[PDB]
């Protein structure tokens, strides 16, 4: 505690869903933190409001899309950043603008930060993590094939041009090739920078809000699958959604090992708990909250398998190097459910 308080980590888009949980715990565990957010409205709510601690300030960065967006916090403080975790990232499927909503943000955002670290902090820096996805691992048009593999070392197949159908398949490019061009600024900049790289690669993130907001309808993108199934009418059809999922404390966690662990260093962590299709979460959701029964639709119980859709994940190699259990679905159903019902 006396040894982490000495540290002080950036967190970049610091008021997102997994960056809240993220903070979380750096701040249990005596860290000090700066985060990036893109107004004060913002920035007053999480210091004021979510963390009130000592150890937690913001800094301003309005669009990590920008030519030199973090040159301002790392001239103020790059002196004494030891840590940057670069989590922000636009994760939206309402846009048509692929390439100026999705794209560019991601990789201009990704190539911005670890840029500024060099200008301003090239010897200060010790590590950085960057969340990358699962889908830096696969496009969409190939995770439902049964017969292949995803591993650690897979890698999404997709051209800048062709994941241009759609914003889901756009966004799954955009996390590909900021992940790519994290790895080739180091490969550009070995003997100009100190920091070594990791990067954690969620499935969707599902898991409780790290503070409830009383006025938001409308939770982050992977949240809102579960919040739109619990308030869904009997007879009301059903999203297609399916995946793998994991839980938020359980990607926080890891953030925090891929900077702390020097096993780590190099590493694409592939942060994946177990399959699922909307059927899967219907039967968890039913099962362990009876009172939505005959509120919410049931589904098919016994269909859609996500076994017989979703192409297999071996994470074996990533479960050994962070040597911690991850929570299960009816955890995660259980305590992301209980909070949206409480609120
Ligand atoms: N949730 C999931 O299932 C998964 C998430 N991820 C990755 O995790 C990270 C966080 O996503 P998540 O927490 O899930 O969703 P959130 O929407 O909750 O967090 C998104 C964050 O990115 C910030 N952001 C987006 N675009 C910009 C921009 N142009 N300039 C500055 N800040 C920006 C948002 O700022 P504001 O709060 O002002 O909107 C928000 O803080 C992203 O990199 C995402 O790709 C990876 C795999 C799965």
């Amino acid at each position: 505690t006396a040894a982490n308080n000495n540290t002080t980590v950036f967190v970049s888009g610091a008021s997102g869903f997994i960056a809240q949980h993220i903070i979380r715990q750096l701040l249990d565990q005596n860290y000090k933190v700066i985060g990036s957010v893109r107004s004060t409205e913002k920035g007053d709510n999480l210091k004021n409001a979510i963390f009130k601690s000592a150890n937690f300030n913001y800094e301003i960065v309005k669009d990590i899309a920008d030519l030199n967006a973090f040159d301002p916090v790392f001239e103020k403080h790059g002196k004494d950043i030891k840590v940057v975790l670069h989590t922000a990232s636009p994760l939206n499927f309402t846009t048509t603008e692929y390439e100026k909503d999705l794209l560019i943000p991601a990789v201009n955002g990704t190539k911005g930060i670890l840029e500024s670290i060099k200008k301003y902090a090239a010897q200060t820096v010790e590590r950085v993590v960057v969340t990358s996805s699962f889908a830096s691992h696969t496009s969409t048009v190939d995770m439902c094939n049964t017969k292949g593999k995803i591993t650690e070392d897979s890698w999404n197949q997709d051209t800048w041009e062709n994941c241009q159908t759609d914003a889901v398949r756009a966004y799954f490019g955009s996390k590909k090739f900021a992940e790519e061009a994290a790895w080739e600024f180091l490969n550009k900049n070995k003997d100009t920078v100190k920091f070594k790289l990791a990067t954690v690669d969620p499935v969707y993130v599902f898991g409780p809000q790290n503070h409830i907001e009383p006025g938001k309808k409308v939770l982050n993108v992977s949240s809102e699958v579960i919040n739109q199934l619990v308030h869904l009418k009997k007879d009301d059809p059903l999203p297609q959604v399916a995946c793998g999922y994991i839980d938020v404390r359980d990607i926080a966690k890891a953030h925090i090992l891929a900077f702390q662990k020097d096993e780590l260093i190099g590493q694409r962590l592939l942060l994946h708990s177990g399959l699922f299709t909307v059927q899967t979460l219907l039967d968890a959701i039913n099962e362990q909250f009876p009172e939505l029964r005959g509120k919410i639709p049931a589904g098919e119980p016994g269909s859609n398998k996500p076994e017989d859709l979703l192409t297999p994940i071996d994470n074996t190699k990533t479960k050994k190097l962070l040597g911690f259990e991850f929570r299960d679905l009816k955890t995660i159903i259980q305590d992301t459910v209980s909070q949206i019902l409480e609120a």
